[PDB]
């Protein structure tokens, strides 16, 4: 992650904001000294990653949120939605008031296209499609799903930013596409998220629903208009500043997590047992994780646990953990909250404790993906790589 | 406001993050340094304010959003508000999927007790009690409203940090509070906010909800339970230490806000045709603004023109004004947004556009508040006085 390369750049970066700039994202022309952190990310961002739009706000969660409301993704809507995927994924549907549809992933670990074809009803509105670990889904064919049906096709590229599909940015595919940049992503603001959309009416929406429905329209802040209503997502400059110069650095944190993951992989591919992760676009893979799959769950069970004693950290068997898998999220199964939410509301929707995703279980339950790390000397992928060999060992 | 007292303690706050410390605002013990500037900000709110808990988050909308959650409160709840407060207000209660149910103000510029008594049903399950312009309400009376009818109070305190009532600090009074720490209020985080409480179940929702349910129990991240759902509202540590840095000062900052308040006020208090906004606790005044009253619509009219022209800047004429005054709200009367609100699942929700608070048209029609500011000189001030003086001039 990101966080691994913090040096001068940084800092600098950061103490700019408080020496010449402001903490607010617009307005103070006279006393920022041109000196506009939130504006310069959004801006490299379209640029980096070919969008006409770039919006930076509070989380990757904010982002969600805010790229479904700007997208006409609302109360009452069905968005199909992975069951595995971060929770976030699944709080902004149901915070949004909208209904999530579990649909089945495939060997790419994302949403699968027959899986899709199958849980769409006439109340779909959206796939909420995420490319998980670092890897990306079979785009063309979901593309031509949504064009087909009429969908509005979502990207939550969070834990993908640097990754690609047949010379497209991943977040840049469908309508609208969201970022993280949280202390633990690939790139960080500390905290910060990005809507990104080649769609102006998309972009619009987004800028003024994450405050509070401002216009952004000259520079009278108080004189502004509010077309429509919003909520608060804006990002701190500090942040953005940031997320400024650690964007500047993402062509070098790709490079090493593929020169790392290809390393570690070739020697990987010398242990028969081992499958990889499927992966559509060989060239586009971020490679922020290693992921691999046993022939048996019980077998994946011992080599989840051999790894750890053998000192090869920074890897998730996803099936078992609390944060990525439909199964152990009873709190979402059951829409356990303090107070009632809006999904409540809506009398013809899922049971959330029926849910069976069985074509992702078989997949799942075999499958562990490894961190990909920034800090590894060669030495320590040798060493890594005879823990590994010494795990799967018999 | 705060950022007039930007100098070294925030810039040396700030940098000792980034050099020192982490972003994140939990865990990474072995590579912060003991930074820990989200946890002092909230201990420091907990020993100024004299209360149990308090919550840093996001923005003042998110307290918002989050202490409605935590204290239970959310979709069909009716939540009574004022028409006189920033959008925020009834933004917040919209998202939860909770119905805003507008109450008159008095004089006080807040909720009235008897505007209060007049709107509540058996849906009432809360009441969103707000310190406009640095100020409070009849407490005493809308804490007993609240204790007869079991009715949860909600403190906006988001423009009011500072003040008090009868010795209990703006905020606390209730069953949870809510701070703002945007750029341009008393206390700044560049953006940020809190919830305050002395109800441990209250608090422990807040910390969770604002954090996908995260427990925060030991100091593994990944192993923690989540028994609610959530969203991300979390705040970076270099929000927080600009926070921090400005909380200290706060004593200064209300101070120099009474002192130039009291001058102005003096000095208008001479012109016989003004009367001033009721404050029913004077020495828990924060000062933030000097509000007034005219006696017709017509002259508050012509006085806002003649206070412009004559250099008296920082002059909100909020009847006539797009973000505090529920009359200029034609997107919240109307519900405009790109995608449905959660709101609109409740099928016998009020009809906005119809609302009818006739005695707040009265005071606000004529009312106009003033900005104190912390940077003016002992002869700004006089020329300020003088200048006001011409313009009242007829
Ligand atoms: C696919 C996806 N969507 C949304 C988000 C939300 O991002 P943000 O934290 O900026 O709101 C994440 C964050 N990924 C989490 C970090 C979880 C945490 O510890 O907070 C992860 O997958 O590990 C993510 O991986
Ligand atoms: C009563 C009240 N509640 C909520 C908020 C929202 O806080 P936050 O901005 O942290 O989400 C404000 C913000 N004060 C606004 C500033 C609005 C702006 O310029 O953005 C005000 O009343 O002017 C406020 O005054
Ligand atoms: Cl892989
Ligand atoms: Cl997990
Ligand atoms: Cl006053």
């Amino acid at each position: 992650p990101g966080f691994e390369l913090f040096g001068p750049e940084e800092k600098q970066e950061v103490a700019d904001v408080m020496e010449h700039g402001f903490t607010f994202r617009y307005n103070f022309d006279h006393m920022r000294n041109d000196r506009w952190k939130t504006r310069d990310m959004e801006q490299l961002l379209c640029e980096k990653m070919n969008v006409k739009h770039a919006h930076l706000l509070s989380s990757g969660t904010a982002a969600l949120q805010t790229a479904m409301m700007a997208a006409g993704i609302g109360a009452g809507d069905e968005v199909i939605v992975p069951p595995f995927t971060f929770v976030a994924s699944v709080e902004a549907i149901f915070m949004a008031g909208a209904v999530p549809i579990f649909a089945e992933i495939d060997e790419t670990l994302c949403l699968s296209p027959e899986g899709i074809e199958a849980v769409i009803t006439p109340r779909t509105k959206a796939i909420n499609l995420v490319h998980m670990c670092g890897s990306m889904a079979k785009m063309d064919e979901i593309k031509a799903i949504c064009k087909k049906h009429n969908l509005v096709l979502l990207e939550d590229a969070c834990q993908a930013i640097g990754g690609s599909y047949k010379g497209q940015a991943l977040g840049t595919i469908g309508d609208v596409g969201c970022y993280s940049f949280d202390s633990v992503k690939t790139i960080t603001c500390g905290e910060g998220g990005a809507v990104i959309t080649n769609n102006t009416e998309i972009y619009d929406n987004a800028h003024m629903f994450s405050d509070h429905g401002h216009d952004h329209i000259g520079k009278d802040r108080g004189a502004e208009s509010h077309p429509i209503m919003g909520l608060n997502f804006r990002i701190s400059e500090m942040n953005a500043a940031l997320g400024l110069a650690q964007l500047r650095k993402l062509d070098t944190i790709i490079d090493i997590q593929r020169k790392n993951k290809k390393a570690i992989k070739d020697a990987m591919a010398s242990i028969p047992e081992v499958s990889f992760r499927e992966i559509p676009d060989p060239e586009g893979d971020s490679a922020g994780f290693l992921s691999f799959m046993l022939p048996t769950e019980a077998r994946t069970q011992e080599i989840s646990k051999k790894l750890a004693a053998n000192g090869v950290d920074g890897c998730f068997y996803w099936y078992v953990n609390n944060w990525h898998y439909l199964k152990n999220w009873k709190h979402i199964q059951e829409l356990k909250a303090p107070a009632a939410l809006p999904i409540t509301l809506i009398a013809d929707r899922p049971d959330y404790t029926q849910i069976s995703v069985p074509k992702s279980d078989a997949i799942m339950s075999r499958t562990i993906s490894m961190l990909i790390k920034l800090s590894w000397t060669d030495a320590q992928i040798a060493e890594r790589i005879e823990n590994i060999k010494k795990a799967f060992a018999q």
